[PDB]
């Protein structure tokens, strides 16, 4: 007897899946359309309404994850997921699917508090399909949405003008946002209080969503993991139309006019767009050539729709959502994965000097927009204190990681608790033993380690110890709180405190306990030299 | 001084022809588009309006045929033309045309019946232009109609969702049927007394639009003639999405996803997508492999717009339009025509055994959905009473004959009856003179033998005996009766009985008289037996 | 500080330039889209309405110039270039643009007559950047506009019927005056006064538009300069289906239906429709094979949208704008520019027999429209008067001429008198000193040699001398008070007569002066002979 709901646009099969300890199953329901297909004249374009169907679709296969690099997207979902078995996915230019898991009984009427979940991965790789929400559907009640989205070339090639004006991933999110609305009511799950949470890039396009109109109603609290909208990397400001034609080139187009270029583009093949993305070795540091011309990767524009003015402008004008919101981060969120695994950074020596950190700092132009002159005093600042140069890799490292979140984040909840909005900061520093056996092990709070405890890994995996089933049950019911009452704070949980004048912030981990002032030197000094 | 008629698109010029024995010429039309050409972005779409036009039209060239197999189709149409000459005609995706063959004065006012023809060819080939109406509508003073319908993979491709739903060549038809009741008052027609029949798949095609709603108020009567819905053979049961991927998969497309092999092959040419179609081999008994995995052609799927549920089921809950209906078939419906030269069966021996009776009734399950336990007692049904294998082959094609055309139309016709409408039957015994010269001479109505006497060859073609031209002026006066009355009586004819719960019915052929409980006992057998 | 103008679409950036012995600099906006791109789908349909853009568009670069045959369309805007130097463009399908030059103050109220021009080039070739209005607007206080139109293949095919009625670049040039009335205003424009003025092709296309119904309301002046539409050669008059199924050939594509042959040239990418342009050699004389088979280039069709009938027929029901209409010729139509430069002529070697002249003149048959009967008389009523063969080759171009300026500008301009507008003509002749070094100096008033002295020439080029820069004043002068009071005449100026049953007209040249009866006797002559 498997669940049968009614959306609008028709009538969908779920699957029963039951989990230990618990005796009402989860009804999950695995690749919804929220958006028609962006094939051929679509793409490149705003998502459309979905064609309505007219016997029940069956909902228990995987979909297809957005056309991306196989590898990097392999690599990705297997370093972040919490199931037990890494599910292999597909490509496809139609992925603009989402999975639910609704814990509510669906004969009766139920309104549960609906979180909806942003996959990271730098805007370029990705797909829903990796988190299971099984877990924390099942132990907080909350109903779960993991949406796809459009990535890479699909999803944010922009020529700066009318022609493609770019953030097309974003609008998929607020389409999604939207059927959500309409339809979520079907699944138990409570339309007039719905949260986002994302991590990385999810993280950015969670702030994104916050500083956009466009997101207006659709949601209620947010929850910006490891990212945020001040990270220069995703958004991309300046002329967007140097990038636009190196793409068009090596895609073998005319550059003659946005137009001629957009026409040219939407008459390729997804295998032939799919060889222009490999071509342009998008997320990968650039060892020689000129750091500031080399591109990571296509993101977020200020096309005049989603986004009227930069983020920066927007939040001095305090013109965002001011809705409850947690922005948080890892203690060393450059410690491992990002730039050993993704990247492939030339750290693996082990051993960092001054002019080799000055050089390297040079090089991460793109990541970090840190400009030569103040290359010296920031690589003095962070390495000059200790001779060794093993710390010394560890605080390059540190270097990395506070420009890249630390401090914007700390500027992001700053400006929003000034905005009258709730706000609330943590930093998660624990090290899951699901890690990679590549991890030095000397990482505690690497990027993405607060994933595994948010989504209830040990439960669905195995081998967990007793205080890591601790931290996903404390964290899960954190994040649940915060949901359902835009406070995190709970009975049988330590005191997490609103982020204020106090500055307030939470420090998650083995030991669990309140903390003031998070990277409050570290945004004086870094404001401080970026104003020189 | 030609005439010209101006329809609500615009004004066409037409050709007069006269016929021997009658004064007053007959208009005709020849290529009047009733629907936008279903080009490009358009293939696999229903189908639109078409765009008018600014000056007078010329109507006066036969249009060009749906893009299909052309050897097949010439064979066809020479095997079913009732002109003296076969007239040469050209593939195209641009078909979606009409021939009107008027006899009324285009001066004056006339409000005669409109009778539509649907061609035959199981949907994969066949031409409006392959038969004439000039003899029909001068002898009995009504409108006929001709329609093109899309066919093979352009008319009846589909995926078994929203994506690609099928069944565009029945949306064709119903697209006509509105430009007839739009537009046939201009020639003279009555559009409040409209009649449609066809042959085979055009009978198929008939049984179909009285089950549809879409097809509510767009006709008044119907005559199918060898072909029903419940033919199992042209409608496709079951799940539709294999035969759609090795569609695509002989294309050469993707089958990630129903969007995905929808968009790669509205990329095909027409070359490529008929090259397909030669390659699938459609309407072909295949001798090797397993006979169940064996796709005989495309045809009507249960889309959700066309056809809601099965007609099994429809015609359960008495779900159709209950006009006046005549059903009929021929005396020997698999004599010559369909085994020898459509499908090219091995029967060209003279001898059938038991065993090789059975074997080839089982690799005919495309066309016979009989189970192999059932093939035994079927083939010791019919063939078991004769010891002489030349008597035996004849008995095997009658097997072939009653479950195919024979058994499903009394079925339709008890059926329509008990729904409370007005039905007719018939059994046409005769052997035209216009055969082919390959016909063993033994066959006494074969298969498309009646159209011969319902258009009226034997005034267009030469060499017709008396007896041939009788027959032929009595069958046009019984289609025209029924067409202006629902009632096929009238003076100067023998009496056909009305089809009720003493099943009477007409053998028309040389000696014309009326019996009763046609193909009782093989309806009986056939039911029981397939229920077990 | 450019100056910055809000159209209904968006903003633009545009620049000022200073004009010698003005105050007041001119604005100049370069590339304004007036139309969306005719890209893909939207080949051969009529011009949709512009996408707005959101952020101030940069309007400071000239367009690219629709797609043609390049060293034709340089070699074009070269000779007939006001500027100092001849700028080069691009070729593009997105070529739908305008350039305005306004010298209204943008901060004030103004209401300055627009003057609109349509660029010539046979409709095959030419560019709106070729021309320069800073000269005419600095000195006559007018606003300028330069449109661009669809030209060749992609502007004028047509198969003669609704699948592609043509006149593409017609109805582009009914779309920029539409853009013009809602969007003047911005500029210090007066959209209540607004008058198109062209050249050669530009002048057919002001007769067309004078014609047309569509451009009703859009314009209240015209001005013709060497070219009307009773000019055969532009207006495709008979059955236009030939030229279609030649040029599908010469593509590649298939002719089997009108909507085969559309569709598959919609799927041609540029350069294989611009190849084709080159293959089929349009605007070059065919100096072997039958005259009348042989077609110059694509031009207007009797659509029934555009043009309901033929240009003949309009004016005799008088059934055309009657606005205030100014009708010119050059002295020398056919001196030297068309024949050698543009057509490649075989007069190059400067003596002309009575024989060698009728054969020319039955080659010229695209041209001219003389029966081979006729050709003979044509031929003595001109060449015979001389016997030295050095005048019968300037007799022979007189000829040529007559037949393709000066008769069908007279007949013009007689037709809108008798229907009661006012009426005015000139005839040019002088001999510009910007004129290419290959001229033999003996032809005064060649074709386009009024064009240096309309958009101000010799105050942009160097080199004019005193009587040159005299009579630009005085030119420019008389077309801006036609513009603004629709009639030439001022103070300060040479009385110019309106064109009435005393048929005066005004000689511009060194010695302007008032004349009558412009071609009188050769208007006659060719009226007689054609009607034989
Ligand atoms: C609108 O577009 C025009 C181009 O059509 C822009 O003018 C051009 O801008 C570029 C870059 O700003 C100029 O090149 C620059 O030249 C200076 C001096 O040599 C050099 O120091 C820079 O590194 C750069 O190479 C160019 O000269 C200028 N003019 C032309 C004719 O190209 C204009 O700035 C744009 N307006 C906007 C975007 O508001």
């Amino acid at each position: 007897s498997p669940p049968v709901v009614d959306t609008v646009h028709g009538k969908v099969l779920g699957k029963f899946v039951s989990l230990e300890g618990f005796a009402q199953p989860v009804a999950i329901f695995l690749g919804i359309p929220f958006a028609k297909p962006p094939l051929g004249p679509l793409r490149f374009t705003p998502p459309q309404p979905a064609e309505p169907w007219s016997f029940v679709k069956n909902a228990t296969s995987y979909p297809p994850m957005c056309t991306q690099d196989p590898k990097a997207g392999q690599l990705l979902s297997e370093l972040f997921t919490n199931r037990k078995e890494n599910i292999p996915l597909k490509l496809s230019e139609d992925c603009l699917y989402l999975n639910i898991y609704t814990p509510a009984d669906l004969t009766k009427k139920n309104r549960l508090p609906v979180m909806v979940w942003i996959h990271g991965g730098g805007l370029m790789v990705g797909a829903a399909s990796t988190y299971d929400g099984l877990a924390l559907a099942a132990h907080e009640n909350v109903v779960v949405v993991t949406i796809q989205y459009r990535l890479g070339i699909w999803g944010f090639f922009s020529t700066g003008d009318e022609h493609s004006r770019g953030n097309w991933g974003h609008l998929d999110q607020v389409a999604a946002l939207r059927w959500v609305q309409d339809n979520i009511a079907s699944f138990g799950g409570n339309p007039g209080s719905v949260t986002i949470f994302g991590e990385s890039a999810g993280g950015e396009s969670v702030s994104v969503l916050v500083l956009s109109p466009l997101a207006k109603n659709l949601f209620h609290r947010a929850i910006s993991e490891s990212g945020v909208a001040l990270t220069s990397v995703l958004v991309k400001k300046g002329d967007v139309k140097p990038l636009a034609e190196q793409i068009a080139i090596t895609a073998g187009c005319k550059t003659t006019t946005s137009a001629v270029m957009v026409h040219c583009l939407r008459q390729k093949t997804e295998e032939e767009l799919l060889e222009t993305t490999l071509k342009m070795k998008f997320l990968s540091l650039d060892l020689q050539g000129d750091p500031r011309e080399s591109q990571p990767l296509l993101g977020t524009v200020i096309d005049g729709m989603l986004l009227l003015k930069t983020p920066e402008e927007l939040q001095a004008e305090r013109n965002f959502h001011t809705v409850p919101y947690m922005v948080g981060i890892n203690k060393q969120e450059f410690g491992w994965l990002i730039p050993m695994q993704l990247m492939s950074y030339p750290l693996s020596e082990g051993q960092l000097d001054q002019k080799t950190a000055m050089s390297l700092l040079w090089k991460s132009y793109p990541l970090v927009c840190i400009a030569k002159e103040l290359i010296p005093e920031a690589t003095e600042k962070y390495l000059g204190g200790t001779d060794d140069t093993v710390k010394k890799k560890d605080l390059f490292l540190d270097l990395i990681a506070d420009v890249m979140f630390g401090v914007p984040s700390v500027i992001v909840a700053r400006n929003h608790r000034d905005a009258g909005a709730p706000t609330y900061m943590y930093e998660f520093q624990y090290r899951p033993s699901f890690s990679s056996d590549m991890k030095p092990k000397t990482v505690i709070g690497d990027h993405g380690d607060e994933l595994f405890s948010v989504f209830g890994a040990p439960f669905l995996k195995e081998g967990a110890s007793e205080e890591e089933i601790r931290l996903s049950k404390m964290v899960m019911k954190f994040w649940a709180n915060f949901a359902r009452n835009g406070n995190p704070n709970g009975e049988g949980l330590p005191h997490w405190p609103e982020y204020n004048q106090k500055e307030g912030y939470l420090q998650i981990g083995a030991n669990t306990q309140a903390a003031q002032k998070l990277k409050d030197k570290e945004v004086a000094f870094w404001t401080n030299l970026f104003a020189k």
